[PDB]
């Protein structure tokens, strides 16, 4: 999201799997899409 330089989205404990599901949930193009974007992680963390 924004377009952060760095923004980074690391937990001790596993998001990995729950980021692709967010997305997913979201609708973003992650699955259909290889690896997943660090701006979608971002996103991710981003979003509240």
């Amino acid at each position: 999201m924004s377009g952060s330089g760095r923004g980074r989205g690391a937990i001790d404990r596993e998001q990995s799997a729950a980021i692709r599901e967010w997305a997913r949930r979201n609708g973003h193009n992650v699955s259909t899409r290889g690896r997943i974007p660090a701006d979608v992680i971002d996103a991710y963390h981003a979003a509240d």
